[PDB]
């Protein structure tokens, strides 16, 4: 699949808005992901012992984490399409390392969409929610394909 240079736009515009506070996007995105879908707490040794969205807010390491996700993600979406070097690694560690089904990384698109949606109503309307999804469905498709080649199905 292939976005149009509107579509990437729509995404690279309000992701411009998430720049503005990195560390607090990351919070609400984690914080959404563990209480929708608590299974995928189980994955992180560094936070499964966080029982309630107070510690997960009060925790600098998770914060510091949401940064290093979301800067790397940016990076991938700033790339529009063109980003087989940065899938790479990120494949790599999330089928080899961290064991991360395709099934998780569709929960967090989830609440990616969820926290830009609440926070960003202005600019993130019908045509701007489509454009990120097809963004995090692309991304989806292309690292399923290296997972695949890296031997690893989840
Ligand atoms: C938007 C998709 C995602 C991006 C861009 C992303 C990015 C990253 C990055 C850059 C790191 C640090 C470097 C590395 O280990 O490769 C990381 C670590 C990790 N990711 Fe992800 N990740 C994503 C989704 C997920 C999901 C859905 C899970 C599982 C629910 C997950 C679990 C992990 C784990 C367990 C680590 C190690 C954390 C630690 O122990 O420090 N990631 N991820």
């Amino acid at each position: 699949m292939v976005l149009s240079e509107g579509e990437w736009q729509l995404v690279l515009h309000v992701w411009a808005k998430v720049e503005a506070d990195v560390a607090g996007h990351g919070q609400d995105i984690f914080i959404r992901l563990f209480k929708s879908h608590p299974e995928t707490l189980e994955k992180f040794d560094r936070f499964k012992h966080l029982k309630t969205e107070a510690e997960m807010k009060a925790s600098e390491d998770l914060k510091k984490h949401g940064v290093t996700v979301l800067t790397a993600l940016g990076a991938i979406l700033k790339k529009k399409g063109h980003h087989e070097a940065e899938l790479k690694p990120l494949a790599q560690s999330h089928a080899t390392k961290h064991k991360i089904p395709i099934k998780y990384l569709e929960f967090i698109s989830e609440a990616i969409i969820h926290v830009l949606h609440s926070r960003h109503p202005g600019n993130f309307g019908a045509d701007a929610q489509g454009a990120m999804n097809k963004a995090l469905e692309l991304f989806r498709k292309d690292i399923a394909a290296k997972y695949k080649e890296l031997g690893y199905q989840g």
